[PDB]
This record gives C-alpha cells, structure tokens and sequence, in this order.
C-alpha cells in the first residue's frame, strides 16, 4: 500500500506513535517519507546481508526474521513479511521497540540525515487529525 501523507499520519496517530518516546507525529511521518516513500512494500538490501522492510524500513539483523540474514535476533518476533502488509500494526509495534532501544530515532538513517532538527511539523500540515 502506498499511503497518502495525511492518511499515514492518521494511522500512526491512531496506533499511538504521536509523541511516542517524545517523538512528535511529524517525525514519524518524515521518517516514513524518506525511508519508504510511504510504501508498505518497500524492501532494500544492506551491505551486511540484512534487508530493511516496510514503511519504516525495519532491519532483519535485529528486529524481524527473513530467513536469510546472518546474526539475526528477531527481537520483534515477527516475519519480515508482516512488515509489508497494508495494515501497519506490526510495523508500529516493532518501531516502538526499536525507538525504545537506547538511541531513539537515530536508528533510522534517513530520519537522522533528513528529518532530525528540521521543521517536522510541516509533515502533518493540512491534515485533520
């Protein structure tokens, strides 16, 4: 599924991500925009042999099981394929674990390089939330 911007904002808010770990909704929408272009089906191989999955590009070395990643810990206890569903529940639940792991949203490369420190409120401008 390719979400619209406000569509994803609404879903993320319903699932409790606005201000989760102190990260405003705009931070999570900006992260999704630059990680996946709001596409639940997005996948991208990493050099270490892991792959990132879904709207928040969750990695198969630590978080989800894809059956082909050396060193995989599956800390979200989910198949990586679950993170590609049109239903974002699994991605949200796993993202909550990741952002709680110590370094906050810095886990998300694209957030750190493209969202952190910017006017992230713009990402929810116009939305009825």
């Amino acid at each position: 599924k390719v979400f619209g911007r406000c569509e994803l904002a609404a879903a993320m808010k319903r699932h409790g991500l606005d201000n989760y770990r102190g990260y405003s909704l705009g931070n999570w929408v900006c992260a999704a925009k630059f990680e996946s272009n709001f596409n639940t089906q997005a996948t991208n191989r990493n050099t270490d042999g892991s792959t990132d999955y879904g709207i928040l590009q969750i990695n198969s070395r630590w978080w989800c099981n894809d059956g082909r990643t050396p060193g995989s810990r599956n800390l979200c206890n989910i198949p990586c394929s679950a993170l590609l569903s049109s239903d974002i529940t699994a991605s949200v639940n796993c993202a909550k674990k990741i952002v709680s792991d110590g370094n906050g949203m810095n886990a998300w490369v694209a957030w750190r390089n493209r969202c952190k420190g910017t006017d992230v409120q713009a990402w929810i401008r116009g939305c009825r939330l």
